[PDB]
């Protein structure tokens, strides 16, 4: 009967023999060092193996740097919260507003009108919608609005069972990598490139070749190219590939199509007219996109020459918490008194939900843990362990790092992968005299190249919810995919990142 | 018509007048001082009229600072989390644990077995409780908890209506008012003394006087005094004063009274027995209290001796982390086969919910408002303009900063109040050459006296919102019950707390 009581008692017998085993590392080495190591490695376990929810983990770095000695309580509390968290307030802000008066639902309708009912176009579609959604958008937060809509549509397509449960299978898929594809785009896309831009800002702040406009100008092409090919990919795997039908304009429509572009017609239309609510949203929206492409792009800063007085002080989370606390200002429903007032379009408790506290509070103890990393002197000694390497080929330094950070970041969730690769990652790349952004950037690429397992993301487990898709099929697509994704990272960073980075020579902003 | 349109849509126009008609402050001064206070300004505006949700005001100076040129938005961003953060966070897991197991209501009717039903006694036994539980536990938690229980216990008391009317009013009002009364008592117990004992250390490192055990040594007598004294004044007021049958042993007990004696026991017996996953919450619980009593109180540092070769690393919100995240781990209920694993006596989905991040964020804002304040120069220009009102006495000036205080904290909640007024006394305080914690305690003390209105503090809106209540008899019971804790205030200021903090002199410890 104690088999059974051990098998069934798995997590906390787990949870006590990480904390104990690993105890003889800092019980004895009397360094600040081993401490920090211990706090990691206890952090890591918890964040691959799951055997604590990721925030439950992300707190004890707050537990255990001010007990070792290694930063004050209230230096850990200060960097729980980041400009990241005012970005993220103002985006969700804004994802809220669109989803509480269905914006999502006219977009994908008329997506889906516009593109046809031809599967593999369908699924280029939503591939393409939800990749320029998820441009602006948390892949999160994306994933979540367009998941139900598209399931909803290819629902009611099917109906007006194996073939429609491989289109469904295909469906999630597509709606799953596009997210992340559509993420990687623009430093605001996703949480994992904010985390790289701020660690970048802070450990250089003297460099600034991080800008908007040149994150999308080196990002844009190889997603472009990661997603057509991911789309091909998809479509050959699940659907077949049937190209005779498929370019030729079929103007003569079957039956069955006729019906399901009439059916997807009397469905936008009970959707109604677009109503003021949509149109304010709309407009707040592209408003916020506009003022990100705003600030410097290197051709006419016209945000930044305004407050040329005190530079870097205002960002992309201010336009973002403009914009997102003006969604909590404009009436939109009015009020036998019925309470008098309006209603401000959002209300604090429908943000409260729609709101990521616990991704908010896993970035914040992620960035704990780097501080901590750094101020201990931990990095300084994994820079210093891993100079030898530095006499390898470069290429191959940022191929097997790639390798590294792709592979773990199956298991583990994007911004604890970036979290954790980061501090190691940078020390490595000036001890090898080796330009930092010349790894950071296939790195912190790749992290986002997470599709195999549901576990990887939460886009993928928000697909998966579903029930439609089977694990063994996710990791043959997922395989595909990032295979596609890291070689046309590799080519890129061969090719075209090299000519405006200058990344073939050390930059001068990087430490001697 | 006109006049309609302008009377529905007051809270939008008045948010535009105040924005407009104060920004000529800062569009001709071209000083920081002017540009904080406008800041400043707009946002106390909107958290005393509450045009906008507290936290959407708290969130403007992240939005203003940064803009107006003052900070940048990571210090912003960064002062939004401080240790107060952490150690809400941890005594918010432990009253999810209470709360979830009805250890509460355990409590709760073993003191009314414990008291009897004669309603005075019975309305000092919830005071009494409710107090003890908020020494501990946040005033808006421990009302939360304790409103639902003793509602249900008068409820049933009367079944076994203007005498239950009053006798509810009076239970709900003793409720509201005991939860703060006993939150003044510790540090820990409410936001107001944190962000007081947090605002003490980061300006005055130097001093170390406030620490847990004397925090407790010159608030609990007062605090008691203040307790009875209300508890007095509040049956006097509603149920009326009759000692002749109170305080002599009624062992001949009326008909009615024995029925409600055995209902109450026949409530306890459905309740059952004790179960497992409530004594591990009582001993985690009983574990938090004597841990923050272990901390430095004077006569033996136990828990500071151990790790004094770094100080001031691990404080309290270290134990209350420590506890809440072992909330996290413990199984309660284990599991045809039901999902293998247990649960941890907490789930996250749990924590996510009967957590304030509305509260977390107002805190934030306050703290970033006075971080600003402090750096753009206002409160030097403050304390230099409020210099000449030094050669008035001191204890006129204690007065006035107390009455000012509890006068505006009626209007404004507390924490609101407090990071309004703490930048605002202190530059007074060290500009008069009067000791800082003369004036800084008295009013710190009176922020938390606030019962006139139910949007005064959340306690006094959870307590209304069941109804019983009316907004005139609740502004006598704060009337009697706010000069009644002034009156204690300013009497222990003058007798007993002088000779332990030496208020007379000044200290060495506050600057020149
Ligand atoms: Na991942
Ligand atoms: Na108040």
């Amino acid at each position: 009967k104690f088999f059974s009581y051990i098998l069934v008692y798995r997590r906390f017998l787990f949870v006590v023999f990480t904390v104990l085993v690993l105890l003889p590392l800092p019980i004895v080495l009397h360094t600040k060092e081993a401490e920090c190591a211990y706090t990691l490695f206890v952090v890591a376990t918890f964040w691959l193996t799951e055997a604590l929810p990721l925030s439950v983990t992300a707190l004890l770095p707050s537990l255990m740097l001010p007990m070792f000695g290694i930063m004050p309580s209230k230096k850990v509390a200060s960097a729980y919260f980041k400009d990241f968290h005012l970005l993220l307030i103002g985006v969700i802000c804004l994802a809220t507003s669109i989803e509480k008066w269905n914006l999502h639902k006219r977009i994908a309708l008329k997506m889906v009108m516009m593109v046809g009912v031809n599967p593999a176009w369908l699924t280029l579609g939503f591939m393409s919608s939800t990749a320029f959604l998820s441009m602006w958008l948390s892949n999160t937060s994306t994933a979540a609005m367009v998941m139900p809509i598209a399931e909803a549509v290819v629902q009611q397509i099917i109906n007006a069972t194996k073939k429609g449960h491989v289109t469904r299978k295909l469906t999630c898929l597509c709606i799953a990598y596009s997210s992340t594809i559509g993420g990687l785009t623009t430093i605001t896309g996703t949480s994992t490139n904010l985390i790289f831009a701020e660690y970048f800002n802070t450990r250089y702040p003297d460099c600034r070749c991080l800008n908007f406009g040149s994150w999308f100008t080196f990002s844009f092409p190889a997603a472009l190219i990661i997603l057509l090919l991911s789309w091909i990919w998809l479509q050959w795997l699940f659907l077949g590939f049937n190209f005779k039908e498929m370019f030729k304009c079929g103007k003569t429509k079957t039956v069955q199509q006729k019906a399901c572009a009439e059916v997807i017609k009397q469905e936008y239309q009970k959707l109604g007219p677009i109503r003021y609510q949509e149109i304010v949203t709309l407009v707040l929206f592209i408003i916020m996109a506009l003022l990100w492409f705003s600030r410097d792009p290197g051709f006419v800063p016209g945000w930044s020459a305004l407050f040329s007085e005190y530079p870097g002080f205002a960002t992309d989370s201010t336009v973002a918490l403009l914009i997102g606390l003006l969604f909590f200002l404009i009436p939109a429903k009015t009020l036998e008194i019925v309470a008098f007032d309006y209603s401000p379009l959002i209300t604090w408790k429908e943000f409260q939900s729609f709101m990521p506290w616990d991704i908010a509070i896993l970035v914040g103890g992620g960035f704990a843990l780097a501080d901590g990393c750094e101020e201990s002197g931990l990095s300084k000694w994994i820079g210093n362990k891993l100079s030898p390497l530095g006499s390898l080929p470069a290429w191959l330094i940022i191929l097997i790092s790639s390798l590294m950070v792709t592979s773990l970041t199956e298991v583990a969730s994007n911004p604890a992968t970036i979290t954790l690769f980061l501090p190691i990652l940078s020390p490595l790349a000036e001890a090898i005299h080796v330009n930092p952004l010349y790894i950071l950037i296939p790195s912190t690429l790749c992290t986002s190249f997470a599709f195999l397992l549901p576990v990887a993301n939460p886009p993928n487990a928000i697909v998966f919810s579903y029930g439609h898709l089977k694990v063994i099929d996710m990791v043959k697509a997922g395989l595909g995919v990032n295979i596609v994704g890291v070689a046309v990272v590799m080519l890129g960073i061969c090719t075209w990142i090299v000519p405006m980075f200058d990344l073939y020579t050390y930059p001068s902003w990087a430490p001697a």
